[PDB]
């Protein structure tokens, strides 16, 4: 029907202006802002340390992404009906695209995961060695979940080896289209929701915590204070020295020095209870009060709120982060679990889904990174060509 022939003539029309979009909006801000962080930690000296080189390895794996997954993907657009590249480059891409869109997200998965252990064990930290750990670790689960792609092949033909044609057919790799999506997304997705419940439990337990410390602490001072024995200063400051290295551990290695001091003061106290004088020993710590005041107090309020905002802010950026990749992978895992559904139709949501989880993976670190003071004045050196 020749209505029609002219209509799928209309079908491969001319999309130039899509792929503008896509160099404009994507790619340019995904090489542009991996590269500011990438030169952040590599200039910043004052930036050099164990969580930094961990994000940098997620920028380099966004970076490679917008370098060489996305400009072959925009061919795909323009040149719909064949692959225009050689033979090889169709497994090589695909390849570098599984391995580098499943690199950034288990690294978000291992960040999560590491900000919540510093909020459980914030004593117990993190060399670089540690960090180089996670890295290749990291990488190697990318790695085992991209390899059947290159290793299974994309088919060809005796007849036409020039028509490839690059796609992962549901008949060929339908079940690495499913399991390659658990492994990949919705396995480190459930380890984040799990990591998410579990710091709002920890922080409301870390709180809890410091406020018994806070009227452990002041309790016992009144205790001091009516206190007609000798013996009970010694039990009262030692029950307060507790206290107050119990409330400092809650917090890695400045108000948190007001517990150094006032731990000494303590000592001091309690060497007088040890001599016996009690009214002389009363007295100061009858002044453990200015320390309690000028220090403590403030230390408290400052340790929750900072651990509190940060943890919001990491769970919205990532929360945002995993929403942009959902349409991709349910439309993936319901192509292969659907026998009634229209392949095709279904084939060009995906082609339109990538695009969003491609934004979604190029976009986060620098987004991540422009919540800290550092990196944003870094970055606004950079953008002036001022650097150092
Ligand atoms: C050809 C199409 C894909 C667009 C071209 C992309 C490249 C050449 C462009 C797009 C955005 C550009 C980057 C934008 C930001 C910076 C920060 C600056 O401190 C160094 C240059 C650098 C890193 C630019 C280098 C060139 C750049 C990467
Ligand atoms: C629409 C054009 C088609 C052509 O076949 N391209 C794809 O389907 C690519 C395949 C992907 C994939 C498949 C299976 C598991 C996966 C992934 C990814 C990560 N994980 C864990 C990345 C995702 N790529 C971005 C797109
Ligand atoms: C209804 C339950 C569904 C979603 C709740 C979880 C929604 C948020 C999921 C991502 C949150 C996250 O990843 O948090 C990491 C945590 O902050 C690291 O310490
Ligand atoms: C360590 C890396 C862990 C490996 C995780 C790999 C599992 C992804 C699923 C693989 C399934 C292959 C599907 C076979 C096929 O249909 O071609």
């Amino acid at each position: 029907i020749p209505e029609e022939m002219k209509q799928i003539v209309e079908e491969q029309g001319n999309k130039l202006h899509w792929a503008a979009l896509l160099i404009l909006m994507v790619i340019i801000p995904t090489i542009g802002g991996n590269t500011l962080v990438i030169l952040a930690v590599s200039l910043e000296k004052k930036l050099q340390y164990a969580t930094n080189y961990f994000l940098m390895s997620l920028a380099v794996a966004d970076l490679l992404v917008g370098l060489f997954v996305m400009p072959i993907a925009l061919l795909t657009i323009m040149f719909e009906a064949m692959w225009p590249l050689p033979l090889v480059l169709c497994p090589a891409w695909l390849f570098l695209d599984v391995l580098f869109s499943t690199a950034s997200i288990w690294h978000l998965c291992a960040i999560s995961v590491d900000r919540y252990i510093a909020i459980k064990k914030p004593i117990q930290a993190n060399s670089r060695a540690t960090a180089f750990i996670k890295i290749t670790v990291v990488w190697l689960i990318s790695i085992g979940i991209a390899i059947p792609v290159p290793i299974k092949g994309i088919e060809t033909d005796v007849d036409n080896p020039n028509n490839i044609t690059c796609v992962l057919t549901k008949e060929r790799f339908g079940d690495f289209m499913l399991f390659g999506s658990l492994a990949g997304f919705f396995t480190p997705l459930a380890i984040m929701i799990v990591t998410y419940f579990l710091t709002i439990h920890a922080l409301q337990k870390k709180a809890a915590d410091l406020e018994d410390n806070w009227e452990t602490l002041n309790d016992n001072l009144k205790v001091i204070e009516k206190a007609d024995n000798a013996a009970q200063v010694k039990d009262a400051l030692t029950k307060m020295r507790a206290a107050a290295l119990d409330a400092q551990k809650a917090t890695p290695p400045d108000f948190r020095h007001g517990f150094d001091i006032l731990v000494g003061q303590i000592d001091d106290a309690l060497k007088l209870a040890n001599e016996g004088k009690v009214k002389e020993a009363q007295a100061a710590a009858e002044q453990l009060k200015t320390t309690r005041n000028a220090y403590i107090q403030k230390y408290l309020v400052q340790t929750i709120s900072n651990e509190q905002r940060a943890s919001k802010v990491l769970g919205i950026v990532f929360f945002l982060f995993l929403l942009m990749w959902c349409p991709f992978f349910i439309t993936n895992i319901t192509l292969v679990l659907c026998d009634s559904c229209n392949q095709t139709t279904l084939q060009m949501l995906l082609e339109i889904f990538v695009w969003i989880g491609y934004v979604s993976s190029g976009v986060n670190p620098l987004v991540y990174t422009l919540f800290n003071k550092t990196f944003r004045d870094a970055f606004g050196r950079y953008i002036t060509c001022n650097y150092r």
